[PDB]
């Protein structure tokens, strides 16, 4: 028996679990053949995956380097200390002014850990409204229900876009903050295509004596490469995912000011008071054992973030998105805020006479992965009028500007098919659209042809994290 | 561009030799040590290959067939398969039980259950942390709320019977009458006996409280059917997917669904756990699922069904029984006098030395254990015991006579710690550490014992990697 | 028109509102002719009533003496300062160790103001369970509902009697407090016939670092007279009503420690930190303008509480209750805890085969005013009757008179048992129907009512003149 | 026989007059009677209570414990207390012309501030959201209040509050900004209630915002309830879900409070189901057993008396005179060069913005008080801090109760103006510019002290000519 469970523990995935091996092979082929346009997605490196898939997973290491509860952590401590050092270096941070926690398991709990560290239950948070481009982990409630648990345990109130311009209305944010008295203001967005006015947020936070939290998950790779302005110039605390544009493993980091803050009226120094509170909220407050395999892969990703090739990549992300936006506009699409200054665009489909749910169904069938998105002017939250698309993932595969001009063309062809399906549907409900989409032989053929166009275009580019020659599903 | 694509596809050895070397050092450490921390295990190569796969690249907020992002055909296959195998691993009828496989680890899994089923500041009871509980069930000292569970909810501990070392269920029941908990946790970390799940169920019924079983430490024993199952009684069951399950680092949340018992049907006839728990996980508290972990979890759960896995968990139990017997015969006192599971709790009081001193010597001779509070301790900062268990070394093929050897080397390390204390000048721990580092004679004793430990441990297979390709073979 | 509203403003109640004047005359007759046994009730002095019914009501005086928001408060300040100083004197308190707030409007908000001052929302309070003798203003919840809003805004947990002895189970209180970690423990009761073990509460509060709040509303006049042990030796804060056994106007006082508390391990003085928090919770926290007419009447009541005849009154309250208890016991009644050490008794009627609701209905019809009370096994109708001596002692009832009160109570119970036996159904509404329709039992109740009224009528009226009453028959 | 002598002594003590028992307290009351005879009482929340109300408040109704509600008590003896509370409820609905099938009332709340807290406790969970007029803009502490330093009102501790504000360019509530703020803040309850505000509420607009937000509309009419009862201004009951009020202030009753609430059908929803109002049981249970204990039956009985008075033609004539006096007061102030916040008044008070006179409200209030004119400093738009108020608040209810008519309030404005001129002389004679230098000059300048002495004598000689309210001049201890 004992020889038999040892053989099981050392066998390959192919031998032990052909069903799971097959699923992974199908997903590899999907990442080879598709336009991956979800702006939060990316393709991580082989070296990160090998670290995440390593025996670093086996160790329990509650606590912090040199201050653990378990023994045996000499090399786990090396990895976590190396990760912290590289995290500060990736954002060009002075370690006497900034510290970092690398144990938070993902972006959503990272924000909750900051709130738990710095706010009592039911204290007040302001953030960008979710339908205006915010994120659930900053709070969200509808008329009838608290949707994010941040809005259960803390008191949240949104700030909004200027409806005319599509940019954050900073004047209204400031006026709202006078009345609401937030103890923390979030400067961070998901579906927002413009740069944050961090200086203005800093002025509001100073006036309100509120914590300035920058949540840079969508843009952290752009920040690390220095191709957009840094929130670290202004923020008190910065959270981020380690995946998305950073191109690391799935995880998170929390950065915070430390050391001298200012001098009081009595000539006494006043120190920042974030580090101990945040580290203790992460552990023992809310998490248990760190995921050392992820932390080890994060250290790899943060070293990669320093290279000239990584900066060239992020510069290309920006140039690709600008050309993508330009081409969409030329083809008659409307963009929220009229364009982009970062890695994504927000298409408002209202002028085309069709909603994002119908378009996204066609996109899925032609192997264009995007996501439907609420846009300003939407009546129902469950009928999004927009589509969110971005450049990090396909830029990682080597798409350049002319390639994203073609992506915009193929998107437009998919919208035109969607409009044809709608024109052929009897009813106006989405189930009538879907039934037409699955019974109309002419339009099925058009979708099949566009699918082949998309796959033929995407397949020519390199695969990231695996080699084409050993793919099980080449056809 | 050809340049950055090349860096994305290069091996770890080429891209990051410093990190590669840390992993090689850790491989050698797992080869050469007695790993006795009862929450640790060695995961299979196949799980690691799934966790290290391109499944990590996908955003898939929502649930299978109810996503917000496109492109999730195959991620849906993996999550659906994972759920199916999770119910199968614990022999659960899918018309009566559901599962959420997206919770990132054991501690947030419990918080997500509380968020789903309790309003802020509602009341939870659970085993006291120094009595064998866990921080994710709440914990407050005289001066500070330590777990944020005790910040957002109102917690109260239940305790051991100090004379027997078992949970004092009579006191729990009386305490609950006054405190009126909305949820009672049946789950422990440093506890060597089986839970009286039937008694917890009786108390929860009387109190109209949710019965949450947190089986993180024992879930692999449960899956193999070698100890009684909390699913016989509980409303909700949380677990880590690592520890005795031997899966990736992650968590599962199981919950009753469908029709309630005849005598519990009222305004609603159906259980009201599934939607609340799934919604607390997403959109409540998490974002994108970690599909690489979910896929590795599917692999681990298939392994959990096999006869080899049942043989493994049988061996875990028989090893721990033998380990306990050998320790008792060498004079060690065990909390509750023995074990019924994967771990033992040594109370070092009868030896005249505390757990902090012994653990330092153990660490120096490559034996990984944990200092542990024992009934009778005056301070939670000065633990009088040591916790040790059998899952990790049993995975490497240790059997009963091997754990007799483990107990022998543990005993020799305690004898060395007692000598360091005798040679120590002062009474404080820094004087002990000063002796432990400066005494040439005792430094030699620890070196010799470290060699004995490593020579014994090296004879066994490495788990999840090959000896032949290790960088550090000495 | 001007002369028209001036006349209305200066006219007597008899001229302006004959209906209200008649209600008051009916109530005077009720207080003259009955056995008023509700232990929280008393008869207030004429001088207090004259102050409460004075033009002191007109001034707005938010803030505190010498620190008001509005002008014109010179004489309001004289009254409130005098009230405060007399309040400390009434309990023989050192004003360097004790302060007082006299603005709280009644006993229930006084406790809420203390919690608001000293505890954050959702922090923990222990107090005597309401059906075990506690009070709603210390918190209370059933299995299904939070009844007191104290239990909404704060996290409450009860302590209970030893139901074998009827005394508070201090052993279980102490063990519960270890697990529950209260920030504040209340030592105060309503339906409880025994003295509190304040020293034991102090020991538990010291161990838990909890605020010790004594709520002496039921017993404060006994404390003021020095005829039972004082909670002020032990407590951090003391709340009380100003009515009930103190015999003042309807209102409340909050007392708190101030000044030096102890020396810490570092040789540093640590001061009490209750005074500013409590004063600020009362105003601007939770109340607005003080009721200066009530505060002025309170000053009058506190002067009375100093006098020798007030002490003689409270000593008589105790002796009357002891005799009442002894007589009930001799007539075969069981008392919760077996007797009394204060102003009330708790009769457990279960050994007589009838409940408190049925008995209280008969008592009401024979002009005996009493309260009901739960006993072991209850909740449905309560099994007990609560009766006390402060009100009738104020009218001059002495020991032989309360022996008579116990006789007439016993006669009422015997009538209630006859109604129960004649009632051919088992429901309370069947009892009421029999009680209202049975001519013979109505005759027995009329006779006992006449006996009660004839006995009570001979004692002085308190606060008004018999000779000028409208209803002299 | 010492025991019988003691018993006779304590009975004698209980039946003796205040003059006999406590001459020190009796003396204080006599001083306060003289003070109420001699002053210009312009604080708009103050009034003079009738003798009949005071006689009921000072009655043996105080002796009864009556927890619960009429006919639903917990213990005996309450036949006549029930008559009083039932009569009080009936008269409360009648005083505001309310249909008892559409409105109920609770008359047990002990004062205006706990009445509002009881409504919040009844209708909102802890930490749910309330909006109300900002305290420096005319609001009240019992609606919530927080500064940059700390939470001041405990309403802001137990509930989550946010203010709405005036349009400081017009002096009116900025309803547009209220509506926009409410969209973001999502209040569960909005208070329509003001103290230091010279205008009436746009209840129709508050109703529209509450309907859009599915929020409870609470009108807190403490300052105006007597005007409402007399029908001389529009009623909040046309629109509000719940109405709280003090029973003192312009109602001219005892110190206490009332809570009114809708009953019956709210709407038929989209599924065709009747939605009933759910206020009565929640509010009555928040008052008892939630937050209070034994009702104060002396106050409830005096409230019944005050509510009967509120229905009379003489009371309506009184409230009409309150409004006419305030308009005449405002005319005279404008004619003498004063600026009024919002440009005028629609009610019982005025808010004078003193900025164009070159002196602030603290300085003027101090001089007014020395000449026995009672008024209150008041924040005005443009003030540097809430601690340096630029205005002064004055009203007509109390002196109108003593029979001041329009020509008398023209005289009050003249004497106010004379006090302002003295304050300006004190400021021009002051060494420094801080308030303490003003107070120093005010207390040592023999000439200006003499001017204030003369003005005080003018004020008192004018006020003394009017009837005293609630007591007789002939029996006063202090007749000069
Ligand atoms: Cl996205
Ligand atoms: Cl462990
Ligand atoms: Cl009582
Ligand atoms: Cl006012």
């Amino acid at each position: 028996s004992r020889s038999s469970w040892i053989k099981q523990l050392n066998a390959s995935l192919d031998e032990i679990d052909p069903e799971v091996a097959d699923i992974i092979e199908l997903e590899k082929a999907r990442q080879w053949k598709g336009f991956e346009l979800i702006p939060s997605e990316n393709f991580t490196s082989l070296s990160v995956m090998q670290a995440v898939g390593s025996v670093m997973t086996n160790k329990y290491s509650e606590g912090y380097p040199g201050a653990r509860y378990y023994g045996g952590n000499e090399y786990i401590d090396m990895a976590e200390t190396l990760c912290q050092k590289r995290a500060l270096e990736a954002f060009q941070l002075d370690p006497s002014k900034w510290g970092v926690n690398v144990q938070s398991l993902s972006g959503s709990p990272a924000n909750f850990q900051v709130y738990t560290a710095l706010l009592k239950p039911h204290e007040r948070i302001m953030a960008l409204d979710l339908p205006h481009g915010g994120h659930l982990s900053h709070g969200y409630q509808t008329d009838t229900k608290k949707i994010s648990a941040v809005s259960i345990f803390f008191e949240t109130m949104p700030y909004r876009l200027d409806e005319n311009t599509g940019y954050i209305d900073y004047d209204q944010l400031e006026k709202s903050a006078v009345l609401f008295r937030p103890k923390l203001i979030v400067a961070g967005a998901s579906a927002y295509a413009r740069l944050y006015d961090y200086a203005r947020i800093r002025k509001v936070c100073n006036k309100q004596k509120a914590v300035m939290l920058a949540d840079m998950a969508h843009i952290s790779g752009l920040v690390a490469a220095g191709v957009i302005p840094s929130p670290f110039e202004y923020a008190d605390v910065v959270t981020t995912t380690t995946h998305k544009s950073l191109r690391g493993p799935r995880g998170a980091m929390i950065f915070f000011r430390k050391g001298l803050k200012e001098i009081n009226k009595q000539g006494k120094e006043v120190m920042y008071d974030y580090e101990d509170r945040i580290n203790q909220a992460v552990f023992p407050g809310l998490q248990g054992g760190p995921h050392n395999h992820t932390i080890t892969g994060l250290a790899v990703a943060l070293k990669q973030a320093r290279t000239p090739e990584y900066k060239a990549y992020q510069d290309q992300v920006l140039r690709n998105c600008s050309k993508f936006a330009e081409t969409l506009l030329a083809k008659g699409y409307d963009l929220v805020s009229g364009g982009t200054d970062n890695h994504l665009v927000l298409v408002n489909l209202k002028n085309k006479g069709i909603d994002g749910s119908r378009v996204e169904k066609v996109l899925e069938l032609v192997h264009i992965a995007a996501n439907k998105n609420t846009v300003p002017g939407d009546v129902s939250a469950m009928v999004p009028g927009g589509i969110r698309m971005g450049t990090p993932a396909l830029t990682s595969r080597g798409f350049i500007e002319e390639d994203f001009a073609k992506v915009a063309e193929y998107f437009d062809l998919a919208v035109k098919i969607a409009l044809k399906i709608k024109a052929e549907s009897q009813g106006t409900k989405l189930k009538d659209f879907v039934a037409t989409m699955q019974s109309n032989e002419k339009l099925q053929s058009e979708m099949s042809k566009l699918r082949e166009m998309v796959e033929e275009y995407a397949k020519q580019f390199p695969t990231i994290g695996f080699e084409k020659e050993t793919m099980r599903y080449k056809e």
